[PDB]
């Protein structure tokens, strides 16, 4: 069967405390990246699509590293990502980088699709589709 998704808790932007576990019912969209990467950025107007779609069984959550390997402090991410015109994204803060290291993080973007009982059902490298995405999901439980 699918790898457990290592589990963790990290603060979100917004100072809430997100742990992958809690959402165990639930299927997870999970997004590794960073702000100086250009296909990261690419890929962020079609995933605020995605988020307004009001019928989804799945959750989405972002994970940046700040201050490591390039990426913003979290003194700065905030700002520059709403100026950026991005909303509606939840983004968690990996202080310690620890979440990338323990998810094998070589390349972003990377995407987790993770059905409810924490399983790993899809791993992809760069860009995916919300129909792709979509897709991936029905499949799972």
């Amino acid at each position: 069967v699918g790898k457990d998704a290592p589990d963790f808790t990290l603060q979100s932007m917004d100072g809430k405390e997100v742990k992958l576990s809690d959402f165990k019912g639930k299927k997870v969209y999970l997004k590794f990246w960073a702000s100086w990467c250009g296909p990261c950025k690419k890929s962020m107007p079609e995933l605020m699509e995605l988020a307004a779609k009001p019928d989804r069984d799945f959750e989405i959550l972002t994970v940046i590293a700040p201050g490591i390997q390039g990426e913003k402090t979290v003194e700065q991410f905030p700002q520059w990502f709403q100026e950026q015109g991005y909303k509606d994204i939840p983004v968690l803060y990996d202080t310690k980088a620890t979440t990338f290291q323990a998810y094998q993080i070589r390349s972003i973007p990377t995407e987790y699709l993770i059905d409810s009982q924490g399983k790993i059902g899809k791993i992809q490298f760069g860009a995916i589709s919300n129909a792709d995405a979509e897709a991936a999901f029905k499949e799972m439980n």
